[PDB]
């Protein structure tokens, strides 16, 4: 099954799902000069006050901190989405070297890594039934580059090393998400789709403009993960993300001028 690999890696995934070369795919590249700034856009409403994180995973291909999301504790509203997103895990993708490493680029530029806040549309119930509608998700998209700590970041990097393979979980609970925001909500949005298998066109893509700095040792910390299982060959968990993909009719929208 799939990975991040040169032979289980994005070039394959199209045959075990062919919603790969689809009409809503993500990652794309956001042509700055090609978005367009809508000002009936609004802004984004991120209410993560009572937040409830339960447990970190390393799940072999990135790991999530996941939330409690059976009641409206940590929701998205506003910006581009109609009705209410329960957040139900956050995880990153990363590169071998800082040059490379986010899913989303801006006029080609890569960033370090990508943080993905995932939310599901309460209007559907649950996770499984949202992912099955084109409206049924909202990702949160934070780029990552590499200069200055983020303080918010340190309590994930220092668990890392309990949850090193695949398979591994441990508790983290009481993890304030807010702490991974950067200072300005602008973002561009567009349709899209999840950038893992099984690939489905159910996200509104909410990507935020201002990256948040995070620290040479930070990421190092990230990349002493691994993608296999306990007592395996060591492989390293870098460089698990997906390339850009055709944008096609689609239109990148804009909050700010
Ligand atoms: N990378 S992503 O945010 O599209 C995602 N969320 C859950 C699975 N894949
Ligand atoms: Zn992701």
């Amino acid at each position: 099954h799939w990975g991040y690999g040169k032979h289980n890696g994005p070039e394959h995934w199209h045959k075990d799902f062919p919603i790969a070369k689809g009409e809503r795919q993500s990652p794309v590249d956001i042509d700055t000069h090609t978005a367009k700034y809508d000002p009936s856009l609004k802004p984004l409403s991120v209410s993560y006050d009572q937040a409830t994180s339960l447990r970190i995973l390393n799940n072999g291909h990135a790991f999530n901190v996941e939330f409690d999301d059976s009641q409206d504790k940590a929701v998205l509203k506003g910006g581009p989405l109609d009705g209410t997103y329960r957040l139900i895990q956050f995880h990153f993708h990363w590169g071998s070297l800082d040059g490379q490493g986010s899913e989303h680029t801006v006029d080609k530029k890569k960033y370090a890594a990508e943080l993905h806040l995932v939310h599901w549309n309460t209007k559907y119930g649950d996770f499984g039934k949202a992912v099955q509608q084109p409206d049924g998700l909202a990702v949160l998209g934070i780029f990552l580059k590499v200069g200055s700590a983020k303080p918010g970041l340190q309590k994930v990097v220092d668990v890392l090393d309990s949850i090193k393979t695949k398979g591994k979980s441990a508790d983290f609970t009481n993890f304030d998400p807010r702490g991974l925001l950067p200072e300005s909500l602008d973002y561009w949005t567009y349709p899209g789709s999840l950038t893992t298998p099984p690939l489905l066109e159910c996200v509104t893509w909410i990507v935020l403009k201002e990256p948040i700095s995070v620290s040479s040792e930070q990421v190092l910390k990230f990349r002493k993960l691994n993608f296999n299982g306990e007592g395996e060959p060591e492989e390293l968990m870098v460089d698990n993300w997906r390339p850009a993909q055709p944008l096609k009719n689609r239109q990148i929208k804009a909050s700010f001028k």
